């Protein structure tokens, strides 16, 4: 069973903020209208008994007085009157602005992807659903108190707390084109959680993270070798980073043997994307990044928890996400999925020209020496872990 995370409201709430307008609604639709929705599960977005069981739940990662501060933003920005200058003030110390201004919906917004992506890791749970999907979902840069990168309420961090408070070992693949920081530093001292993060990193690049500092961090305490990361050069096509992150999945696999995988599928690492940084497709035959990853990840047959992120290209993140569901369905199903590579009629196809195609418009040493210090952390974290493997065949991967 293959569910996704849908509800009527959900849509109305992740279609209320300026950023990223309708693109869940054309998400959505794209696998709707390829006849999709009745291969998947609908699974819907967790909802509390009261105000105190939510706070309860979201303050599992969140600080009381920045979820309090961020509804108070909802609240002032669903009056007309200006902010005063103590209330900017205290929403600038929560980074309430810029990147993560404030909205009339601002709350019910956040606040949905993480009833979505609890709601997705309780159906995984209670083994209903073998996979499941949120492209609500995957905030990966929220922190405590920190909005941060477009993300209020990290629903990646609630959704995994939920998974190993349920030796269970969760281990957390962020293929965004940003690096996956507050995922990393909400698990930093936790070796139960082992977080991978490929990604682009350049001077003045957002977060700055995921790359060498001022030596490469990698988790501290008994976290020590627990977080992974991949940082890429601009313009990595689709085998190449396929290249780069494959034998570092299988080998995460191998010697962490997860009870849950949760992969942030941010898609902006697409060529035609307006970042314009990685050259990924979502072409299957030349095969996509995205794709190969999101296959290999499903052969290991562990539950798995696939969430969306980035992606400011909407059509081509449509495409991308309607690719990987169908994917999904067949990995997980073993029934084929035949996907028109035609845009078929449906209320948003007119978003889908001048051409109407399901592929997007896109005509297509460093990372050896990345893989011997990766593969290196590795035997240190199975070493400190007391984990057994066998490092021949770890190293044969590479
Ligand atoms: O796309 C993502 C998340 S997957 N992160 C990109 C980083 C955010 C960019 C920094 C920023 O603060 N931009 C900004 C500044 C003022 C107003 C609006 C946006
Ligand atoms: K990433
Ligand atoms: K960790
Ligand atoms: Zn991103």
């Amino acid at each position: 069973s293959v569910g996704i995370v849908y509800g009527d409201q959900y849509r109305q709430l992740c279609c209320s903020s300026p950023k990223f307008g309708d693109r869940y609604a054309l998400v959505m639709d794209l696998i709707n209208a390829y006849k999709l929705i009745p291969e998947l599960s609908r699974v819907p977005p967790l909802q509390w008994d009261s105000p105190s069981r939510m706070y309860e739940a979201v303050t599992a990662f969140h600080s009381t007085e920045y979820v309090d501060a961020l509804k108070k933003l909802q609240m002032l920005h669903c009056e007309e009157k200006e902010l005063t200058a103590d209330d900017e003030l205290l929403m600038d110390s929560f980074s309430l602005n810029y990147d993560c201004p404030g909205f009339p919906s601002v709350f019910d917004y956040s606040l949905a992807a993480v009833q979505g992506s609890l709601a997705a890791a309780s159906a995984l749970i209670c083994r209903h659903c073998e996979v499941v999907i949120n492209w609500g979902g995957g905030w990966h840069h929220a922190k405590r108190s920190e909005a941060s990168g477009f993300c209020y309420l990290n629903d990646i961090v609630l959704a995994i707390h939920r998974l190993v408070s349920s030796q269970t070992r969760v281990l957390y693949v962020d293929l965004d084109l940003h690096h996956g920081d507050g995922v990393e530093e909400a698990f930093w001292y936790s070796p139960r959680v082992v977080t991978f993060s490929v990604h682009h990193a350049s001077p003045g690049f957002f977060p700055g993270t995921g790359t060498w500092n001022m030596i490469f961090l990698n988790g501290a305490g008994r976290g020590r070798f627990s977080a992974f990361n991949l940082p890429l050069e601009e313009g990595i096509n689709d085998l190449d980073w396929s290249n780069a992150i494959g034998p570092i999945l299988d080998s995460l696999n191998i010697v962490i043997q997860p009870s849950y995988v949760v992969v942030q599928c941010g898609a902006d690492c697409l060529a035609t994307d307006p970042h314009r940084i990685f050259r990924l497709t979502n072409f299957y035959p030349s095969l996509s990044g995205y794709l190969y990853a999101i296959k290999k990840i499903l052969s290991w047959k562990v539950p798995t928890l696939i969430l969306g992120g980035g992606g400011y290209n909407f059509p081509d993140t449509a495409r991308l996400w309607t690719r990987v569901t169908a994917l999904t369905i067949e990995e997980v199903k073993g029934k084929k999925m035949t996907i028109s590579p035609e845009i078929p009629e449906h209320s948003y196809f007119s978003r889908y020209g001048p051409d109407f195609e399901l592929d997007i418009d896109y005509f297509p040493d460093s990372i050896q020496k990345h893989h011997r210090r990766i593969l290196e952390q590795l035997r240190n974290y199975a070493d400190l872990n007391k984990l057994i493997y066998d490092y021949d065949q770890v190293y044969q991967l590479y």
